[PDB]
């Protein structure tokens, strides 16, 4: 599994509330975060879908 999968979310500095994916991997699922708009971490998705692709375990 890449590194950055176990990662929490990460909001970062910015001010914006744009609604991303993140890979909760303890459920193994997908689930939703609050995200700032800029200086994203690698666990952060634009959907659930390309969360579990690149997260989700061979």
């Amino acid at each position: 599994r890449p590194d950055f999968c176990l990662e929490p979310p990460y909001t970062g500095p910015g001010k914006a509330r744009i609604i991303r994916y993140f890979y909760n991997a303890k459920a193994g699922l997908a689930q939703t975060f609050v995200y700032g708009g800029i200086r994203a971490k690698r666990n952060n998705f634009k959907s659930a879908e390309d969360a579990l692709r690149t997260c989700g375990g061979a």
